[PDB]
């Protein structure tokens, strides 16, 4: 408990195309890279020669797969993927030294899926069997690894934003952040779904009813690289970080995300952009805590130095992906259905102004920021 040297720094990835780990399936192992997503539950590797896949799973080559002789089509809204349903053994070289009869989506067709250019051929889903395709009988990774094993009911996330971090397996590895963790419920185990109670730009507070932050939901997701805002909290969130940030001028494209902006090398000029800061739902009654990012965080290099702002709107509610959490050490405690956010000891920021968890405040009616 609190150190776990072999799992540290066991992710890899290039910006924009998320953060995967080596994992090997089946007997003897075939290795791959999997792409690290808390929101969603399946297991699926690519199991055919798609031409974007540096490798792919053999099930042929492998003697301990387990056919369930049962398909499943997954439609995304932007891409989706088909594959046959089979369990395989299952480890992860830099995570425990444990071995796990496990559910794989051998993907046999998919479109906008795989990502060009990208080292990853698969994505390890994180959340919980609520959201499992085709359904809830299909027990995800985790699930499988905690029932088989004696790996606690937990892991933690550092995401370093080329890019890089950490997946402990079974712990926290406090070397990982600074200060104190701070803990908000998971709501409902389906996503990592949590409650935000109140929003700051610049310490400025938006003034919306608490409701639409969590319109129709807020979860915690590393397979998304933007902060996802409910629309309505999106408009109110672009106007005051247009009007913060007023000294300079910047098409209604930019903030929109439908153009990139650039400065010569060297002079971002992140001062003028401000902070972001999410108060979350405490553990008590009527207690919340904050979480602040910068424009290091939502400001993302894209390859003058050309940047694409990735705050979005969204239709979905909201989503902390990348965005939030490169600021911070994420513990999913599953155990106790709780997320703990601590200061990132990874986490891009400048001389003037760093990420922050702070608590705890007094925030009354909590209870009704939940959407139903
Ligand atoms: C399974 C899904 C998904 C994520 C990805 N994620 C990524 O490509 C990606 C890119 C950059 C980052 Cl920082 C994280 N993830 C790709 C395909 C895909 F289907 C679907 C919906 C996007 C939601 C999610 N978390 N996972
Ligand atoms: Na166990
Ligand atoms: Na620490």
């Amino acid at each position: 408990r609190g150190s776990f040297v072999e799992m540290v720094d066991n992710l890899r990835g290039k910006s924009g195309q998320g953060y995967y780990v080596e994992m090997t399936v089946g007997s003897p192992p075939q290795t791959l890279n999997i792409l690290v997503d808390t929101g969603s539950s399946n297991f699926a590797v690519g199991a055919a020669p798609h031409p974007f896949l540096h490798r792919y799973y053999q099930r042929q080559l492998s003697s301990t797969y387990r056919d369930l002789r049962k398909g499943v089509y997954v439609p995304y809204t932007q891409g989706k993927w088909e594959g046959e349903l089979g369990t395989d053994l299952v480890s992860i070289p830099h995570g425990p030294n444990v071995t796990v009869r496990a559910n794989i989506a051998a993907i046999t067709e998919s479109d906008k899926f795989f990502i060009n250019g990208s080292n990853w051929e698969g994505i390890l889903g994180l959340a919980y069997a609520e959201i499992a395709r085709p359904d809830d009988s299909l027990e995800p990774f985790f699930d499988s690894l905690v029932k088989q094993t004696h790996v606690p009911n937990l892991f933690s996330l550092q995401l370093c934003g080329s890019v890089g971090g950490s997946m402990i397996i079974g712990g926290i590895d406090h070397s990982l952040y600074t200060g104190s963790l701070w803990y908000t419920p998971i709501r409902r185990e389906w996503y990592y779904e949590v409650i935000i109670v109140r929003v700051e730009i610049n310490g400025q507070d938006l003034k919306m009813d608490c409701k639409e932050y969590n319109y129709d939901k807020s979860i915690v997701d590393s397979g998304t690289t933007n902060l996802r805002l409910p629309k309505k909290v999106f408009e109110a969130a672009v106007a005051s970080i247009k009007a913060a940030s007023s000294t300079e001028k910047f098409p209604d494209g930019f903030w929109l995300g439908e153009q990139l902006v650039c400065w010569q090398a060297g002079t971002t000029p992140w001062n003028i952009f401000p902070v972001i800061s999410l108060y979350l739902m405490g553990e008590v009654t009527n207690q919340s805590f904050r979480i602040t990012i910068l424009p290091q965080q939502y400001l993302r290099p894209v390859e003058d130095d050309c940047y694409k702002f990735a705050i979005s709107q969204s239709s979905t509610g909201t989503v902390m992906g990348a965005v939030i959490m490169e600021g911070f050490y994420v513990v999913f405690d599953r155990a106790r259905k709780r997320i703990g956010f601590a200061v990132s000891a990874c986490h891009v920021h400048d001389e003037f102004r760093t990420a922050a968890v702070e608590g705890p405040f007094v925030t009354l009616d909590m209870e009704d920021c939940g959407y139903n």
